């Protein structure tokens, strides 16, 4: 599924992401825009052989099992395919574990490079929330 901007903001809010670990909703919407262009089916392979999955591009070396990333840790205890669902619940629950891991949202390279320090409130402007 490809979400609309406000539709995703509303879904993320309902799943408890607004101000989760101090990150306002706009941060999460901005990260999703630049990681996946709001597409739950997005995948991208990395040079180390791991693959990033779903709306928040969660990586198979640490967080999910895809059966093809040797020595990987599956910290979210889920098959990576679960992260591609139209239902964002699995992605949200795993993202909460990631953002709690010590480096906050710096775990998402697109967030660090394209959202951090910008007016992220613009991402939720106009939405009925
Ligand atoms: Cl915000
Ligand atoms: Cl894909
Ligand atoms: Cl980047
Ligand atoms: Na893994
Ligand atoms: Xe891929
Ligand atoms: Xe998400």
């Amino acid at each position: 599924k490809v979400f609309g901007r406000c539709e995703l903001a509303a879904a993320m809010k309902r799943h408890g992401l607004d101000n989760y670990r101090g990150y306002s909703l706009g941060n999460w919407v901005c990260a999703a825009k630049f990681e996946s262009n709001f597409n739950t089916q997005a995948t991208n392979r990395n040079t180390d052989g791991s693959t990033d999955y779903g709306i928040l591009q969660i990586n198979s070396r640490w967080w999910c099992n895809d059966g093809r990333t040797p020595g990987s840790r599956n910290l979210c205890n889920i098959p990576c395919s679960a992260l591609l669902s139209s239902d964002i619940t699995a992605s949200v629950n795993c993202a909460k574990k990631i953002v709690s891991d010590g480096n906050g949202m710096n775990a998402w390279v697109a967030w660090r490079n394209r959202c951090k320090g910008t007016d992220v409130q613009a991402w939720i402007r106009g939405c009925r929330l």
